[PDB]
């Protein structure tokens, strides 16, 4: 067929992909910023095609629910034909394999603990022995689905706590649990991906610390439908990519160059 | 077709696969132990296949010779159809992903600098900038050709310098490099993947140590011939493996529980 402009699904989550200050009206990919920003245009010139960010309708990352088995988010809309591609922090995960393909990671990640600064926690076992400090996960993501599925007994404690607090500790994005970190002196500590953290560690106020080490070892990675004729070239422009050094020249751009904590 | 014995090329490097102790007149599997011996068993149980470990021939992890276009070591027995898949510290590359198929990562390294303790070396710049301190890769690896093709100015200086140093400040083995740190004098560093490098430190006599942070970041994966049947199991095997947890308990089993140095 015809070259066709390729729709990239991907999501309002800083630093990653950012809306331009008053770039609200303007038009296409120029309106926004961020280290998937970048990315997407280096993979486009490597695998020669055209295209145009679109923000995922939902909001949301990507879940099956238990119910209609229907995938929401990013996930959704390349499983349901919506989208070409996600370039995005989205998780590589087992059940996600299953339904989408992921190339090779471009970002590795763990889930880890965000406290606001003086919260007398230092790691998941001390969240998982008391219960004056509420903890949650953002909703319809791998960290939530991480924890509904483990059984490690330290995690499967925890989700037991989680998935019947109240009120809910779950959020509907990331700004949000790091707004209830911030406001709830020391009584809410947010459980998200360790990029995040590292990257919200460094923005003003400087109030919220990452502690401990990471609870698993994963990575982000680009997302075609199943059995896509793009999959392949992708593939390859992340390891390129990741040799030329040019992934790790983006995260400092994105993460530490622009810090305002020092 | 019957189900047939699927045909393991790995490689003797500690402590991912290692004779036991008086094992070398037995037969079979039961030879062998380390963290890629507990990962075969997993995978194939996984996948449900039986398997027969062999250690690769020229001893070699896999590059392309310059002149013949050949392929060499593990790689080589996948090209060439000697084995069914490399179950092994085998580097995800550019370069190998174009002529085998690579599982999603099962462990993470980067490069990293190896010194006698006492070194006066911090960082790759620091090896850079001097000449009293020789340094150098294994052969036939992804660390040497990491080097022969980077662009980056501080290891592009590198290579220039190994290159053409007198004599080869190149190693056979792993075990041959760290052999040439430890009786150096501190006059040698060696550069080996992270992995390696922490698993050295804590072996007797404990007299090297890893120093600076990683000049790179990357993986091994489980590698299959090119559109192989046993490559989709085998790439969902390793997330959920993942994702148990399973991955991290061998490398504490294999890394740091075996730990003799305190
Ligand atoms: O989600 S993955 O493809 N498989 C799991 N791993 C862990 C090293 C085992 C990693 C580690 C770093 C990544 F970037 C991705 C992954
Ligand atoms: O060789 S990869 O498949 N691609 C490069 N990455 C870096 C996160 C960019 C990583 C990071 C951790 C891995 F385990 C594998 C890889
Ligand atoms: N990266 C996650 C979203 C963030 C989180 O769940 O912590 C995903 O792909 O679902
Ligand atoms: N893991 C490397 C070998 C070790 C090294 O090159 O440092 C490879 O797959 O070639
Ligand atoms: C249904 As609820 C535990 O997220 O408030
Ligand atoms: C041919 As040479 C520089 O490895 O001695
Ligand atoms: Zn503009
Ligand atoms: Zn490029
Ligand atoms: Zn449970
Ligand atoms: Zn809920
Ligand atoms: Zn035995
Ligand atoms: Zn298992
Ligand atoms: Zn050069
Ligand atoms: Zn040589």
């Amino acid at each position: 067929g015809a070259n066709k402009t390729v729709v990239v699904t991907t999501i309002l989550e800083s630093p990653y992909v950012m809306m331009k200050k008053n770039h609200e009206m303007l038009e296409g990919n120029e309106r926004y910023e961020g280290y998937c920003v970048d990315l997407a245009a280096e993979i486009a010139k490597h695998c020669g095609f055209k295209y145009k960010l679109t923000i995922v309708g939902d909001g949301k990352y990507g879940a099956r629910d238990a119910d209609t088995k229907i995938w929401n988010g990013m996930v959704g809309e390349l499983v349901y034909g919506k989208a070409d591609i996600a370039i995005a922090p989205l998780t590589i995960t087992y059940v996600r394999e299953e339904v989408i393909d992921f190339s090779k990671p471009f970002m590795s990640l763990g889930i880890s603990i965000m406290i606001k600064k003086g919260t007398p926690i230092e790691s998941a076992e001390d969240l998982s022995k008391q219960t004056e400090i509420a903890y949650g996960t953002l909703d319809s993501g791998s960290t939530k689905e991480f924890f509904r599925r483990s059984k490690i007994a330290v995690f499967d404690k925890m989700w037991t706590y989680m998935r019947s607090a109240e009120p809910s500790v779950f959020v509907r994005t990331t700004a949000e649990g790091v707004a209830r970190v911030r406001k709830s002196k020391g009584k809410y500590a947010y459980l998200l991906e360790s990029t995040m953290n590292e990257y919200i560690e460094q923005r003003k106020p400087c109030d919220t610390m990452k502690v401990g080490g990471n609870l698993d070892s994963k990575g982000y990675g680009i997302a075609t439908p199943k059995g896509s004729s793009l999959g392949n070239a992708v593939n390859l422009a992340v390891l390129k990519l990741s040799e030329q050094g040019l992934l790790d020249k983006l995260k400092n751009k994105w993460w530490y160059d622009k810090g305002e904590c020092g």
